[PDB]
């Protein structure tokens, strides 16, 4: 009986050393196992695996903990849905454009890369110990960890179509935005007024309109009576706005807007592009860059720098 040792893990945090049998496969000792992504459950030790790193779904009490513990979530199928889109971003080129990691465009990622660079320039904490450290090693340039986290956690595959909205829906529900505050008042002329408050993701993202002036002075809206009402904002706490709607021709003015969401295309075959306002407005297409001092394009979202705002309409 010859054996190598090498660690396992759920998390990467927590090695757990084992003595591997040489004559049996990955698979029959630990069960589904990977190496730095690769499935190897089918594979055989090798002598060059002395002491490297696997990791193993949680098949025991302690390492369910670690999992849940790194990743917030029980879902059984989610550390293969991670290595399975690992091993595809792990062979993505992440260039730096105007200080931000962006992502080459392959496998219709144009909406990761957006979300990646639109996460580059908004205030916001991860939960997970898994994002906060996926977060960390993107901001340094190696996004592929959090990019295929960004895949496991919002259930879709690399290759799919996405929609940044939906994707910075689901990332928001893993952030801290406890201490978050909306409140909006409606105005209908047959129903009366209705103030509501909202927290957490719904105080942050609002679909139907680009613009967070407009927003505060009052945006049309379908009342249930089927006439149209004033739907305007009363009091916002967050560190941003996201304002989103299906795309439409829009002007962005530097300095009245954090970042923006291109699109061009219809629901079910378009390309993103990302503007973000600086010294003046660049353009970060995946790896290519073009600047002007304006703007006009089919914009669907447009993030803005917020701290507290309360109304003036009484
Ligand atoms: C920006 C764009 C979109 C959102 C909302 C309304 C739209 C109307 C027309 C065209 C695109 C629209 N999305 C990319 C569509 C989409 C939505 C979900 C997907 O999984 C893939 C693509
Ligand atoms: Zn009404």
């Amino acid at each position: 009986v010859r054996t190598i040792k090498v660690f396992t893990t759920v998390d990467n945090i927590n090695l757990h050393t084992q003595v591997v049998d040489m004559s049996m496969t990955y698979g029959q000792q630990f069960g589904p196992t990977y190496l730095d992504g690769a499935d190897v459950t089918k594979i055989k030790p090798h002598n060059s695996h002395e002491g490297k790193t696997f990791y193993v779904l949680p098949n025991d009490d302690t390492l369910r903990v670690e999992a849940f513990e790194y990743y917030h979530t029980t879902d059984p199928s989610f550390l293969g849905r991670y290595m399975s889109a690992l091993n595809h971003t792990k062979k993505w080129k992440y260039p730096q454009v105007n200080g931000l990691t962006s992502i080459k465009w392959a496998d219709n990622n144009c909406y990761l890369a957006t979300a990646l660079l639109t996460l580059q320039q908004i205030e916001l904490k991860f939960n997970p110990p898994a994002l906060q450290d996926a977060y960390y090693r993107a901001r340094a340039g190696e996004a592929a960890n959090f990019c295929a986290l960004i895949l496991a956690y919002c259930n879709k595959t690399v290759g799919e179509l996405g929609d940044v909205r939906e994707t910075m829906s689901y990332l928001f529900q893993h952030a801290n935005l406890d201490s978050c505050k909306r409140v909006l008042n409606v105005v209908c002329k047959t129903c009366g007024q209705q103030q509501t408050t909202l927290k957490g993701v719904e105080a942050v993202m609002y679909m139907g309109t680009l613009s967070y002036e407009q927003f505060k002075k009052g945006v049309q809206i379908p009342c249930t009576c089927g006439k149209q009402a004033t739907k305007y904002l009363v009091q916002q706490e967050s560190p941003f706005v996201m304002m989103s709607a299906p795309p439409a021709q829009y002007e962005l003015k530097h300095g009245t807007f954090t970042c923006a969401s291109e699109y061009t295309g219809n629901y079910q075959c378009g390309h993103y592009k990302h503007i973000t306002s600086k010294e003046t407005l660049y353009c970060i297409d995946g790896a290519l860059l073009t600047k002007s001092s304006e703007y006009k394009g089919p914009i669907t979202d447009v993030f803005y720098k917020e701290n507290s705002y309360t109304t003036t309409i009484k």
